[PDB]
């Protein structure tokens, strides 16, 4: 059987656009490992507007999992690494919008530009839905704030740990 | 409806190593596609049927091969459904349509007894080198040096590898329109 | 007998031309509820012939010596590789065979269409070919003839043929169409002029 | 009354790889450094009728399928004893087989050592797998023997008085099973002459 | 050394045109390489008149004539005798040997083709004999790939040619038609090595 | 020893009428015919690398001037052999056997045709040149004879090419059809010979 995949959910209010922050952190989680996004054994799939939990809870599982296609059968066992859902979950995180880049009544107009500087760790260039200075995400089962690109950062890390452990302990057996 | 499973049909005399042969093929088929493999009854109903990939009919020996005309069949089966893409199976020591590789098994000299059966205890120890498509790391029954299968129709001898690598090609033929031609029917 | 009705579907690989035989073969077998007998590359024998409606021949290119047998209304007795299904007429009522990019009259006669596989550039890759992942993708509507269920490769989006005579567009759905209706009308003369002997 | 083993280069590889272009050219080359010529020896052969003591002898299409008689006529060949091959006309009976290189060509996957394996395989000097680049590679998977003929431009070579894909690599390599390297036609030509060279060295420093 | 040049052999009992055949098979090549036949004599003895014509043809053939014929098609140069000295020295390169024999070990390996000449019933004579003025009547539709005038001789009509490993059939077009296409093989081949060296 | 003598056809026209589409099209339409392919001589060349005796060879903006390119085209267009300059010491005798220029006395006997290009006012720009982003818009049918599908530009709904010498207008397909019944011609002439004896 598999490695128990790493899956962050991201809940929030809308307008907040949680999914400008899901197909940000799956698109740059799928790029390190050479991938795409799944919305073909693809290694982030992205899974928005959570109410599906009897379909989650069998992809976030450590059992063999064959989900349902169009076609009939068709080599699919669910295999993806990360899960990105947005609303098991290793990160189980709240967007914020900073007050300042906030519309009269999100301003991704002003919250997506290119900020000078780029000291970024996961991105090719900087803005401010990755620097965290318009957008944040704070685990609810740990009172850590992430950026974007520092919740990717983390996102990496724990894969890669589980999978050592997870790979020598099953040869354990 | 389905693409039929390919299936080899391992022929060979006792100590000749056919369920070594059964058993690593369906194997390392199974490990390419992230499955496993069901082993069937001699003299078989499918409790513990989970569709597996690949599924091993040993000593095929009639109350067995009426009931392999069902798996290796076009149409859908709901055993006592079966959508495995391999069956391996192993009879005596000397329809076919469905048999897509028909291989007699044969022991080399070197790894033979002095009573003339297949040495498993050497055969099974490994080799140090690995020029091999699906396994990693290879024994002499991987290799072609201990054990190696002759098609009976192209006289000639295979490994177990390249035999393995023929098995999955040909499903690949099989896969790649095929899939989406039914999904359209 | 009734010579069958050939389409004969020229392209280059990757442009998806066993796709369409295969969809066509199949769209036709089941209006005729049949099946396919697919007729291997560089044949010998004929092993699993039981008289399906339709048979394909992919890849012909020993081919047209064959070719020229089946598509006429001479008597052929296939070779059998075994005894067991030996000496059957070969009566298949549609022929679709596939062939290379590009006596020589001796088969152009044979096919009812001689058709060029056409790409959209839409569903056409970088390296300018189909995109066979994405025409499989269904259809939300269905406004075919002759299927269950519609895809880009039935009716038009990804793939087309086009007859080199007479220059009519066609799709999967459509040209299946013009197959059978072809076979109708031969089978309608041949029938009235049996019905009178027999 | 023996000799010096003839270094031998196998082959392997699917039909239409440019398996029998690589050993007409591997051979003819090896053959221009020695002055001689090739003696082809013809598929399931009985006699070596032409052999006249060349330097080369090719073997193509080892082991078609029927019955082994090439296995035993190849450990004749290959090896230190002496070796009066058979001849369908008494005008050149009795020649020894003198040949210092044998190229030699097989299917892909098709297993020729019968029984004795371990010493047969030692006979090979090389054995290697052809390899189409994909550049080179067409529709079917198969060499574009036209394209893969067009002179080169730079000759780097060492062993050719003129370059083409088939010569540098370009389009067609050659895989050593045991050490995995890979060469073209020209740096195995020099690796079978460099063996040859060496083989000729010891001999006569031993006699 | 030289491309052993590929060789057909057309079996047959006396006057079931295989003589015809190896005359026509043998000029229509001969044209295709702008060249000429150099025939041997029956119980051959020497070469005189040999001028490296693409194709000899070698008829009647029967050993004096065997040891003969497996020198022709080999790899190995071949210089062979003359009964003028002025003539003298010229070794053997042509590209095809065409050969016919009696009805009825190593020899069978030179045969690119071996064939049984067939007459169809038709052209008969009024015993088993081929009716050769009726076959070399001329057809009115040419549908050969190698003659410009068509004729029962030429496609099949009148003598088929049946090879005995192949069992396959052929008219004298075609068979022209294969051995074309089997030294273009040879001649491609040996062309490209020979290029480079 | 000597070689037919290649038909030649001249698109004289100011740039910007589509000459270059003109020439391209056509040049590729008769070498598919041909099952060969076009060599595109750079404009005032220098050397014919990459020649592999492509049916067509293609020869852009003729005169642009000092002679250079005029020397070259008279000599691909002859009966007599010719040996093209090469700039990689690269059998490149040159074949061709059609010559398609575009530019802006023993000369203008060797044009097959000679053509002004002509852009209809349907597709003329405003500035006055082919509005090519409407011309390459794939007509819906297909009445061309040498084409799987049908353009302005093939079709005469948008480009055209006008003879000088006779009044004839013609479209890429028909010029192409033309040329294409030239050739043949000149080939023919060897079996019309033949024929009447
Ligand atoms: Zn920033
Ligand atoms: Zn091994
Ligand atoms: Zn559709
Ligand atoms: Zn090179
Ligand atoms: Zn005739
Ligand atoms: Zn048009």
């Amino acid at each position: 059987h598999r490695i128990e995949p790493v899956c962050l959910i991201i809940r929030g209010s809308p307008g907040t656009g949680k999914s400008l922050a899901t197909g940000i952190i799956a698109r740059a989680i799928a790029d390190k490992y050479h991938s795409s996004v799944y919305s073909k054994q693809q290694v982030v799939t992205v899974m928005d507007d959570l109410c599906d939990m009897s379909l989650f809870c069998q992809m976030v599982s450590t059992v063999d999992f064959i989900p349902p296609m169009a076609s009939l059968a068709e080599g699919v066992s669910f295999t993806s690494k990360f899960v990105i859902a947005s609303t098991r979950f290793y990160m189980d995180c709240d967007i914020e919008v900073t007050d300042s880049y906030k519309t009269d009544l999100l301003d991704a107009g002003r919250a997506a530009k290119l900020c000078s500087e780029n000291n970024t760790a996961n991105f090719k260039r900087c803005s401010p839905l990755v620097c965290g200075k318009a957008i944040q995400l704070r685990d609810r089962k740990s009172k850590v704030r992430y950026s974007v690109d520092t919740v990717v950062s983390e996102l990496i890390r724990e894969y890669s740990n589980r999978s050592a452990i997870g790979n020598t302990i099953e040869a354990l057996f």
